[PDB]
């Protein structure tokens, strides 16, 4: 299934210190961050997307179509400049961010009640799990 509606809670958080260091964030940002619990808020239809990361610490917005190339700034997270392009792979939602990073992006998919998550920058894989609330 391709439906990512929903409110989802997270459930499990791994290695999202890597993937922030591959970012370059500071320690100060990384050592605060690492501790949190993160919501993440999909609003799908067609083609439309609209996200939404939150925790106590940070609150990052995106908005996209699938198949359609976007510039964007990534704002409180690294504050770089990106082209961001967010597609199909079967019912894997891929997105792919180029810029100064290699390998930089996301993937999402649904695996019964849970959405999963990958983080990618350089060589560093964030995988996490959340639950439908
Ligand atoms: C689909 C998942 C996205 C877009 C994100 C998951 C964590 C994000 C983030 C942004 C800023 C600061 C920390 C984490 S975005």
């Amino acid at each position: 299934t391709r439906d990512q509606n929903g409110t989802w809670e997270m459930e499990s958080n791994e290695n999202f210190e890597g993937w922030m260091k591959a970012l370059d964030i500071d320690f100060a940002t990384r050592k605060i961050a690492v501790r949190l619990t993160q919501t993440l808020v999909i609003d799908q239809d067609g083609d439309n997307f609209k996200v939404k990361s939150t925790s106590t610490f940070w609150n990052y917005d995106v908005d996209f179509t699938v198949g359609v190339e976007f510039d964007e700034y990534t704002k409180s997270l690294d504050n770089r400049h990106v082209k961001a392009l967010v597609t199909w792979e079967g019912d894997v939602l891929v997105c792919v961010q180029k810029g100064e990073k290699e390998n930089r992006g996301w993937k999402k998919w649904i695996e019964g009640d849970k959405l999963y998550e990958e983080l990618t920058c350089g060589d560093q894989v964030c995988r996490q799990v959340f639950k439908k609330k």
